């Protein structure tokens, strides 16, 4: 089902440190997307190495894993029609310098090395990231009281 | 006369149901546009059919009219320089998927059939829509205390 | 029947002029109260004299009526459990100096003669005020999609 | 770091709070205040967990309905840390009955009826210890130092 | 003139550091109070010793002066009816633990040693504090476009 | 600290921005973004200062009206610091003509006409150097380290 598409959203250590957890969740709630998974955690080096597995031979890999391990993250799963693509639009460009005002990165951060947030770039990546960060039983299913007013 | 241009804005039944009336009015107030007409109403079938005359031969027409009738709407008239054009920009693209963050549809909705809001697409359409939804006596004329700081 | 209690709320000419219409409506929406009636209007002298009948022999009466006539008002009807009592709490004390931060008057105004807003002081007053400002056909009945999550 | 500034409380967003889209707003209020996030999870509370949580109310006539309702929808379970989090957290939430809750508080701004009061907070430090231990495993609690700590506490 | 009463408001180093300058000014603007003085500065030890002159023989004096000198402050003057007393209400109790939700300290800080903000406790103190922190020519006089809608 | 992250820009809230109560909102947007406050003052700009600021437009037919208007009301003069503040500051402000400004930007959200466009920002680093030196004395610029610096810049 197209309306039941899901994406992985992670608030990075700098997003948590700068007090942006509430603001970010509010953006997704007000949009009409439904929360399915939410977790406050410190990501282990093993998990981060698997998450950034495509970049393991790149020279910035050690510093990237170290930084994402240096503070707690907020791992999330959101559900909705085209939530992967729309979620990325809501976040803005990965490089905050190119992010537009009104987007999460556009409003709240400056440098790409400290870009507060991550979102799945595709449905394929979403399935991989959700399975890696979340256990199946940590994902909650329910129907929003506003479902009929959000979707036809 | 250019600063006295008027447009019709309607908050659709899903906009009312999802509690977005105040948020939407705030957007137009803070911009500097002047409120002219405002009423909470259930639109009759005859009114809606006349409002969507250009779409009467479309396959969606019957369901579209029935839905706009399914719940109460907030009918509005706003005044300002290029209020028709800039009003549409503030609302965002008709399809919420193409609507940018910062716009009303971009921030608050997902699906085209549940796109919370309507705005006149032209000056000609605005004049027709205002006269259709509002009696002349319902439109209030006053001068904003900030007029000299909004316009030269 | 207790959850179906109704109150009259009016945004005064200074509330409209200072761009507080959206902010005020948002306060009632987010609380969980249901919009029943809403209209933008210039109140006639006859209507205002009847609205302030209990104050007709007061020295301020003439200037008070003239001022409420000097600019357009937003007349509203809201529905909910103890909406009359809690509505007054949300508005704050009649004198803004005694109004607490968090209330409408406490946050947004200074002087008693320019106190942005009116709310019915009793159920009896509410019924009189609603019938005075609104025709029965202008009051819209619908069920909020969140009704079961606001009330038992 | 002073031990007094490291007090913990349990805050839970109820099913109606989740349904009405208040999760982000509630978290924001604790964040902007200066309190630090320790635990956070999205969950459907099991009947066993709810029976143990409302153990003092087991003999009451509406106990069956209370457990059933709190099980009907998902909740957001949270642990927050700060100087007197328990006491001031209750102040931020407002009175349990929303009719007596003041504007500016969470219940005062966002809900109407006591049966649908969107949120819960520990009434005491003793209750906080019990509630955190019941709802969270020790591994789920994350300890970190806020970059603003020196500007929140002397 | 009662409407021309003025008070001194200072955002403390922790208020600046925690990014609250904008939020605080917004509170006073939306209330209807008029900005007359605004300055970003690092307060010298000489100025702080004179500001806290009544406490110079107390054992906490050295630490208090040192802290208020450790970071930049935002010094402000605001004008309005009973702005001194009302300003203090808007700030909330000096000890944030006793500050109510909706007030500046109630919403944004925790401990009295880091209470983000200061406001004059009396008209007498206001005159003394404004004269100490500001030069007469740094105070700007103008009339708000909304004056007639804020005051009778 | 990297020199690149220490770029400075001049931002001025115009008399209409002050009149319409947008001072707090504008400052908030720069604060929440992560940019650091360097200079801030409330002032009525003198005719001499405005003539030097708009020196490139001195021969234009509406120069007399422009100086007169900018002198009629008080302004908020600001200096902000951060990585590419000049460029991104302009993006945050939106297009000079508010008709072309996008929602989410300062001009896009809050104003309508080009003659009353509430705000100004330096168009280049060269302009920033000139504008800061003209509007501010070196003593008025305050240097401090943000507690969040390590979480804004690597």
């Amino acid at each position: 089902m197209a309306n039941c598409e899901r994406t992985f959203i992670a608030i990075k250590p700098d997003g948590v440190q700068r007090g942006l957890v509430g603001e970010i969740i509010k953006r997704f709630e007000q949009k009409g997307f439904r929360l399915v998974g939410l977790k406050f955690m410190q990501a282990s080096e093993d998990l981060l190495k698997e998450h950034y597995v495509d970049l393991k031979d790149r020279p910035f890999f050690a510093g990237l894993v170290k930084y994402m391990h240096s503070g707690p993250v907020v791992a999330m799963v959101w559900e909705g029609l085209n939530v992967v693509k729309t979620g990325r639009v809501m976040l803005g460009e990965t490089n905050p310098a190119d992010s537009k005002p009104g987007t999460i990165r556009g409003d709240f951060c400056i440098q790409v090395g400290r870009n507060i947030i991550h979102g799945s770039d595709s449905v394929e990546s979403a399935e991989k990231e959700i399975g890696l960060w979340f256990h199946p039983e940590e994902l909650v299913d329910y129907t929003s009281c506003a479902q009929n007013w959000i979707y036809e």
